[PDB]
């Protein structure tokens, strides 16, 4: 099977890069993130050409990179969407896990 990479990976397609740590996410199935495409979990980088390669942050299509990391109501939970559910009503966790600045994603 594909193996989880080391912690400390940088997502740096944008001027607001974010560090992603697989170990913290080990209770999430791999294929919730590396989701099926044409019936097979796809482990390519998310912004591979033909994937989430649209770097317009207002785009809401299946190519919109920002959309795939931030929005609710998506077919697979996004970073922010899952974090909102995790934080629940806890305001401190909302800031830490979902804040647009001063959060664990963005300084
Ligand atoms: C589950 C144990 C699991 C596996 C296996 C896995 C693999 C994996 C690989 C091989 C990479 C590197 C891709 C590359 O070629 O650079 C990678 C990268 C990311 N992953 Fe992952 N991953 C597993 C689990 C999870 C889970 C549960 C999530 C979502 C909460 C997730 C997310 C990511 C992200 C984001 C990246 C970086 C990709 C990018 O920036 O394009 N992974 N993973
Ligand atoms: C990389 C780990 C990665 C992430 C993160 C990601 C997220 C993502 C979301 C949140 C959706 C749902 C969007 C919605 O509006 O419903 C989604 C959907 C699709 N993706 Fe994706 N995706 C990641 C990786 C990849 C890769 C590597 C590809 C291209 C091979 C890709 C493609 C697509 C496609 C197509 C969709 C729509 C799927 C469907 O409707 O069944 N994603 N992704
Ligand atoms: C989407 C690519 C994504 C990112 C980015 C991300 C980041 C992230 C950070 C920065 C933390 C805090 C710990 C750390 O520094 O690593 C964190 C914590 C949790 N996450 Fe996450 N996360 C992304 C995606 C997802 C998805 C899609 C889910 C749920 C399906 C998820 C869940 C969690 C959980 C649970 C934690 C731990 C929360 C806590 O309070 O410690 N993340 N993630
Ligand atoms: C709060 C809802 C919030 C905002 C607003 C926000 C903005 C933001 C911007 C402007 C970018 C850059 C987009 C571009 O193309 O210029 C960006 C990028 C990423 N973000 Fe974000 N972001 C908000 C919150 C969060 C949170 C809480 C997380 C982590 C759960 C997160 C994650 C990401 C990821 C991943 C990226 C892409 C990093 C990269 O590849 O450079 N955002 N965000």
């Amino acid at each position: 099977a594909p193996k989880a990479p080391a912690d400390g990976l940088k997502m740096d397609k944008t001027k607001q890069p974010v560090v992603f740590n697989h170990s913290v996410h080990k209770a999430v199935k791999c294929g919730d993130c590396h989701h099926p495409v044409n019936g097979k979990e796809d482990y390519q980088k998310c912004a591979t050409a033909g994937c989430h390669d649209n770097m317009d942050k207002k785009d809401k299509s299946a190519k919109g990179y920002y959309h795939a990391m931030h929005d609710k109501g998506t077919k697979f939970k996004s970073c922010v969407g899952c974090h909102l559910e995790t934080a629940g009503a806890d305001a401190a966790k909302k800031k830490e896990l979902t804040g647009c600045k001063g959060s664990k994603c963005h300084s």
